[PDB]
């Protein structure tokens, strides 16, 4: 991968593997969302950033993940992943990806992230410095360039709380030594597989997924055992709950849209 | 990837990926497990496979994994570029071996070697098979004539026999479930998912202090989608070695075994 010529965004592209794709012989939802993290983790080492602010024990963490796929390209297939970052003032940062067939430079998906400020040790959120703002700023373009433009689109939409009962679930899901990253962290693509886990194997037999928006209220951690619940809202629309299996406290929330095959 | 010069063998680069790495900044071996499983499956489409052949095909009969022996000396850090060669060879009316070497791009060392044992099974009743003659004349084309081996030793630990675990094992991982992720493209229980599920079990103090050197893992039994497996583990021994059972969480029937051999940071 590298950066573009003007040094605002990062492209990379990647051949799918034949354990990524799923009964379609196409990429999962999964294997999208962990390529779009890598082009990501790419950009941050290109510029200078660790996966200033360390002395403060700031970090960035995603509240909120939104991806759209068109066509999921199969394997063997090369797919192109541009990626680019951009400041929201004190509210946090935003990360855009646009995903093209490599072969006919078409528009296959598109997906947009928001992050927010909090310090490592005692998971408090705070509003975005100017001194931070600053050094940001120069590895982002000055002007808006959004992944979903359009007035009133779907990344933007408030979630709902699911209510007891759900229509559909899946409990005590757990994660092994393979769902965490280098820092021993659940990796956020494991909470979209948990998510899913509550959809019915028929939907998915029948049914691509188009759309997915995730809400990320609270980490899961190693020893945790976490709730998937889903009740059909609706073209198939769910609404989603990932919760812990013993208390119950939230830790996402979701909305996915799927099509007729 | 590509075919080598003489089509007997198969060579692919893979950079490693952030999402790839345990805490040491390193590949973990299920990364390693699913590269090896990748640059198979690269193989077989170079030369016109699935793993079946055209006869095996009309006959419904499929090569599954009895048995994958996995040695690593370096895993490969975040964002190096390891080289994977891989081949097939015979082994008469058994069934198939495909093998693997390792190496770091940059330096030309082996870094790690594969072995893993094939049989031949009919896909709907699961039974087993020897090798028939028009099969292994179709297949030995693909292979090197001259045995190729990746543990030549007279001695070597891919071919020891593993005994059962007993009751009651020193550790425990229970009432694990695969989810979507762990199926391959075909609905199955992904290899590797067995591997992940038997190192559960290892105590999380071992992982810190040990990096994983050797493992030989039996395959007895399919996992189904809507199984529960229980991984067991007991120490048998400056290295850590243990012996390993994955069995369903009800019933106790038991669908691998295994040994891992471990080494002081
Ligand atoms: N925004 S992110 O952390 O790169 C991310 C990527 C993919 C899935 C979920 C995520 F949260
Ligand atoms: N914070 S980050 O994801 O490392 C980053 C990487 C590249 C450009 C701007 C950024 F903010
Ligand atoms: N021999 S195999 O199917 O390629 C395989 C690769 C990796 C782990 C376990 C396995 F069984
Ligand atoms: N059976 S197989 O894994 O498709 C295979 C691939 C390449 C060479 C020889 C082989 F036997």
């Amino acid at each position: 991968g590298s950066l573009t010529e003007d040094g605002l965004s990062y492209k990379e592209k990647f051949v799918v593997r034949s354990y990524e794709v799923g009964s379609n012989k196409t990429a999962t939802v999964e294997t999208i969302a962990n390529l779009l993290q890598e082009v990501g983790c790419n950009h941050a080492q290109s510029v200078g950033f660790s996966t200033t602010m360390r002395k403060l024990h700031l970090i960035w963490v995603t509240a909120r993940m939104h991806i759209e796929i068109y066509k999921y390209p199969a394997w063997g297939d090369v797919v192109e992943i541009e990626t680019w970052c951009q400041s929201e003032g004190r509210i946090g940062t935003r990360r855009d990806w646009i995903l093209k067939d490599s072969v006919t430079g078409e528009v296959t998906g598109r997906a947009t992230s928001k992050w927010v400020m909090m310090n490592q040790d005692t998971r408090r959120l705070q509003k975005v410095s100017d001194d931070v703002r600053d050094e940001y700023l120069v590895f982002c373009p000055q002007e808006p360039r959004l992944a979903f433009p359009e007035e009133n689109n779907r990344s933007l939409k408030k979630i709902p709380k699911l209510e007891d009962p759900a229509q559909y679930s899946m409990i005590g899901l757990k994660p092994r030594r393979a769902d965490l990253d280098m820092n021993q962290h659940v990796n956020n693509v494991t909470y979209i597989g948990w998510v899913l886990e509550s959809i019915p194997q028929e939907i998915v037999d029948t049914h691509e997924l188009q759309v997915i928006t995730l809400d990320y209220r609270r980490e899961c951690q190693q020893d945790d055992v976490v709730d998937s619940l889903t009740t059909t809202t609706s073209d198939s629309q769910f609404l989603h709950l990932l919760r812990l299996s013993g208390d119950g406290q939230e830790i996402n929330r979701g909305t996915t849209l799927w099509r007729k095959k």
